[PDB]
């Protein structure tokens, strides 16, 4: 149907893959830090978790700038969209790295934490709800292209508060929505509820990112200094 749409799919897929390695491509390793009992916070796991979060924020920015038209938005709007969506995309990303058989999540350096360690690294009381979100992503069996498109749709959203040109953002989102439906239906024609199910996960993701911002407030009181500067940028 449209060469332009096919190219958009290819571009978004490549941008995702090049900013987010697949679980299969990573050499996993583990830590024995606070591995068998939940505690309020393990500072060694927090330091590594938060370092890895900073690095992924920079990768999400890199991803965003590869999305067609994103750099043609005002710099203010680019920053507003990134602030509004980066926690959503972080959470989607980590949940895509869930290995159910071991109940672990894997970071982009290969660090593989069990559920107790994810709790102890900072998720705290939000841990099991995030793992349940990850578990309910599994039946969708999304591929990397679908994850990348969904991430783009989450980011390029015209409803965000304080956008200067929300209509322009909406027009950038339209082909991404078209692209995801076309791709998802082509890939699995006998599962036509996959596209609407994927879109409704954006709503679920917003709920868990809202809870994540609430957790950031209590976590701040548990750690001995401020959070890393790019995390604070995301949270404001
Ligand atoms: C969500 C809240 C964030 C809102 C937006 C604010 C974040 C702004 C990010 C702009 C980052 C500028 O990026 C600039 O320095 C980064 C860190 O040294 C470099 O980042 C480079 O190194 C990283 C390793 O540290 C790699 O993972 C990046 O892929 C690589 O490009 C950039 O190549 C350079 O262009
Ligand atoms: C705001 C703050 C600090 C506190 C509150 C909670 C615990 C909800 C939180 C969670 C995350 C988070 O889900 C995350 C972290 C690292 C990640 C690293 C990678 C990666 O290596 O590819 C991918 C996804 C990631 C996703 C980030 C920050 C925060």
């Amino acid at each position: 149907a449209s060469p332009q749409l096919e190219e958009l799919i290819t571009k978004v897929s490549k941008a995702h893959q090049e900013t987010f390695p697949s679980l299969c491509q990573l050499g996993k390793y583990t830590t024995n830090s606070s591995a068998d009992h939940r505690v309020q916070l393990d500072l060694g796991l927090w330091d590594k978790f938060s370092e890895l979060a900073t690095k992924c924020i920079i990768k999400i920015v890199e991803f965003a700038k590869r999305l067609p038209g994103f750099t043609g938005l005002s710099i203010a709007d680019q920053i507003t969209l990134l602030k509004a969506a980066c926690l959503d995309i972080l959470m989607l990303r980590i949940c895509t790295r869930y290995t159910p058989e071991q109940d672990t999540m894997t970071f982009s350096d290969g660090l593989t934490l069990n559920r107790t360690q994810m709790h102890n690294a900072g998720f705290g009381p939000l841990t099991d709800l995030v793992f349940a979100f990850a578990g309910q992503l599994l039946p969708l069996e999304m591929d990397d292209t679908e994850t990348g498109l969904l991430s783009a749709i989450c980011l390029i959203c015209g409803d965000r508060m304080d956008l200067e040109e929300p209509e322009k953002v909406d027009k950038l989102q339209e082909p991404l929505l078209e692209a995801l439906r076309l791709y998802a239906r082509r890939r699995r024609p006998s599962q036509p509820y996959m596209f609407p199910r994927m879109l409704m996960k954006i709503t679920d993701l917003r709920g868990i990112s809202t809870k994540g911002a609430e957790r950031a407030i209590t976590l701040k009181m548990e750690i001995p200094g401020p959070m890393p500067p790019l995390i604070r940028e995301m949270l404001e």
